[PDB]
């Protein structure tokens, strides 16, 4: 019984529109988006599952209820610039562009009316396959049940809790991030596999079912993941020589400086736009 | 309809017995298991399962038509010559121990009944999430059907495929040490999530999502990951900033040398064998 | 107690860092009196001997001595000379001895090997300790031997315990085990030299910063074994959001700290086989 | 044989902190449990949650906790000193002594902001570790302007309780934090490593923990009991040509001993920087 | 205007080597697609799928593919080889010029077991690569014991119209593997690698892939057309003080002429095992 707009549809726009779709939370044509190629092939994807596309903002604004700005972090004050007297009461405005702050979305829309209700997101790709990992921070004109639907509807496409807003850069570069470190994982870990005499079709397979489940076995463990680590690691056995070759290049301090890389970054972008 | 059973009550033998009754493919109860250490907590969760656990291995043979190995490589020339005139005409024995070839388990065994059915077989923890990563060799005298109920069997604990048997040790060193690898991954990034300001619960949470999703992702794609780490990385963003950094580390060599030292070192087990 | 009132005679061959430790600790706990030890050593010009003397130890140039006092004969003398030792006391190890060889990778097999010569059940318990057994905070393990009576284990478990943990182990354990908690606290002396110039640097007075830095891990240490927590959890639980602990953290992972540690209970673990093997 | 039997103490905050200073004050008898008070936010958390078994005092409202304590200890991250110190800066009274824990946060800083409702506030600056839960914590405090003599020694009476505990002029306590208040996470980190070595080697992994937290535990005793220098310490360990001063070798050439310069030295610097970065 | 009206040419194996090699041969022009047939054992194969729409014949039974070709390619891994030589051995016939893409696997293996069968077998070995394909491949081959003076003349003729291919000593033909038998992965990573440097500093991913597609391309060519040394383009690229001369620079801070050294040397050397590793 939502509406639902994007500003912009490219790849951020099409993982959440075929992540609602296929959660059933909504329906493909309550579903609008609008972008400027308006010949790309996330458009065109878009047009194939039922929703509506256009190459005009205005009319994105006007169809929405609950209204997804997904562009780069440049485009969002000319977008704002360019719609902002298009804003109404029942909008919901949330920002996705990286880094963006409520501050700012705010302040350029309050000269248009002046409690527009914006909430700041950080998501990922895998909302295309609801396993996202998002967080959200409600800004200041947001009701009570604003916060209480975007987590309804962002929890249909994977993980969702709300955060103070100042930990977003750094929800950025964990889980913003992630899915590109474990994609970088993937194809290593599938080198390795094929050195070692694997086709490359079952090395890729078997390491990303390993991390799949790796990881759903600490969502379902109470328990550390060094204990778990601990549980794996026979004596004298095959992994636990793996995992002492990781240690020697410094594994984990690679993850943690890319962690802190994305983060730093994010906060980059946050004040070079300003 | 079908009698397992367990010879080693650890941790191999809890993640399938776990995984099999949550699957619904097998009751608890037509599953039986033996241990050494009869007090340990592995043994003590099978019997809140409902596994029947025992301390004698033969009373294990005598009630499995499907018998799982779950011992360390050295134990299991030692099981074979205490149980191996206990095995029959209806027995297949499934070998799990890291290394130990299909020959030294058929070499063992046909002193006491000239046609044992093997069948070798490499999986991991996550059985026990019903996400594991399963690849088995089926031996000399392994009827067509035992491949076939071997395939349908660990199939309903996650993905399960034949190879041949020399393909097992680069496999050990893929997906079943994949996981530690996913674990001292998501600990770092753990790490790294809290020195940017992340509670370490939400940082835990956050990296494991985005590892089962990125998996996921991976796993549904036609597309090979580095096509997914390009759709990924913004021009400029903080992402590609971040796996920068991970290459300067040379982070992809590492996992490389991994799978190549897990390899090398199952192959060293084997080799100890014999 | 009970080892005390058993009035047990202890013997050491080797008068060197180990045998002072032992006999340092024993006396501590007062399980022995430190007149009931007789040590003995080629070289008695070693300040170990001569705070052994100082303690009351019983010293002699003349291992058959030791052999004839002693009820529990400690073997602390460098693995080479193992076979030597063997060699010259062999005839005079009898059946109320309890053999325990302290020697870095030496097995059950060979020395038992060289006294089955001599009298035909030689009972010989193999160790491993180490040095904070002088403060009664030691870390030992022991396997028995094939001659080994019951109570023999159970005899040594009750006076090692008595200077550290003591615990029971297969013999193949006990090099992983040297690499371990034997070389241990020299790992954990490094540790806290360089900590201490990390205070120093940072404007630490040196005494304050070696007291610091030695309490710190004395407290970690005590909070593991006393937790049921995996160290890891630990860690979780010290390193606050943005804080100091995260940021220190980071900097030990970038430069492999834990890959170090691994390396040496390996290079360790690996010298002692190899000290063994040059032993054939 | 110690015993406050007319000290009230009081915890703002339910964390890490609040939650290993009770059960070691409780665990040596110095305190009675329901002497003692905490306040939180999240009134679900694990330490929160703990602390209840304990019998502590539980409470939402700090200023319940202020009302309650004569002793009251800062058990918050720094950031939430000054809007704290707001809450309850109007609560304070003359019995109150106010032990500050956060990392950083000056005896200035806590002064100027309590001295703005009543004059000459009694303050102490506190650096302590989480094994004062097992009463063998490194603890040091710097006395503040208007904390009487009585008031350091009522504390190091009370802090030695579970650990060790000295004065230290307040300049030191930023290089303290690096070496003993972050001391216990780098020996975290070395046992886990140490185990993993120990496991690599054949050791079961519940033996090879047990074996390595023993090792450091034994070594830090000897070097707090000896009058002799660690080197000399690590010299009788290293037999001519063993096991040992082969490992040591291997630490040496990746400069096992400037990573833990290093990290006090960063740890240190952080400090500075979260008292600078709030002032 | 080159064309084998008489030829027959057929493929055992039906993976990567074989469907570039045909798509290069069929897109010279020099051999129609029904005149080649290529057999695999896994009839499911991606290349083995697309070797179909080309319109060249397919069979499951490489006895069929010797029986209908004159010219045979063997794509098969060094390990399949004695197998295959096996299987067909009794089928070669004298108008079979049998030619070994296996990378490491010698004339003389091949020689020695197929001349169990038939004398003198004709056997040409051969080290290609995928850009066969887009007809700028570099190949060469050596020549066997019982190969006539016009089967290496048709040989280079044949493989000239995919590349660049001349004929090598057969000891060359594992450093060969390692330089341009292997090149195209490097360059393929090397792509990737520029391509991610260029997103990082803010072009579309798109665009970063064609131009550094273009730089490496274009670079190449001016190599090969040019008589002057590799450094001296180098040099003329260098302005002084410029932007490319300070690029050089982190190349070299890494080592980056030394890792390339470490590819060759490491492919050739792996080749030299998987020989040695045969027999
Ligand atoms: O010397 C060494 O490197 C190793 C490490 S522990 C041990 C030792 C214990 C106590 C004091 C001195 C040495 C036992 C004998 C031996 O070889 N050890
Ligand atoms: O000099 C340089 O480092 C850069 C790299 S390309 C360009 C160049 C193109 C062609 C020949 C020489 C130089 C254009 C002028 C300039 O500054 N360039």
């Amino acid at each position: 019984s939502m509406s639902v707009g994007f500003i912009g549809a490219g790849q951020l726009a099409f993982a959440l529109a075929k992540g609602f779709t296929a959660a059933g939370v909504l329906a493909a044509h309550k579903i609008m988006a609008s972008s400027p190629d308006m010949d790309l092939a996330t458009v065109s994807a878009l047009r194939k599952m039922g929703v509506k596309l256009t190459p005009h903002n205005k009319e994105t604004v006007q169809h929405s209820d609950v209204l997804f700005l997904a562009v780069k972090p440049h485009i969002i004050p000319f977008i704002l610039d360019e719609i902002g007297a298009d804003i109404e009461d029942r909008h919901i405005v949330v920002s996705c562009a990286a880094g963006v702050t409520i501050s700012s979305i705010e302040k350029k829309l309050s000269a248009f009316r002046p409690a527009p209700r914006v909430i700041r997101c950080m998501t990922n790709t895998p909302v295309v396959v609801r396993e996202g990992a998002t967080v959200y921070a409600t800004g200041t004109h947001a009701q009570v049940e604003d916060g209480r639907l975007m987590e309804q509807l962002l929890s249909s496409v994977g993980f969702c809790t709300e955060v103070e807003e100042d930990l977003i850069d750094a929800v950025t570069g964990l889980s913003g991030s992630g899915p590109a470190y474990a994609f970088t994982a993937l194809d290593a870990l599938a080198d390795g596999g094929v050195k070692m005499g694997l086709p490359r079709r079952l090395a890729v397979r078997l390491g990303a079912q390993a991390l799949l489940g790796a990881a759903k076995m600490l969502l379902h463990s109470e328990q550390h993941p060094g204990q778990l680590k601990d549980n794996v690691s026979s004596p004298g056995g095959a992994t636990i020589h793996a995992l002492h070759v990781l240690e020697s290049g410094g594994f984990r301090s690679l993850l943690i400086n890319a962690v802190e890389a994305s983060c730093i970054r994010t906060r980059e972008l946050q004040s070079m736009a300003d």
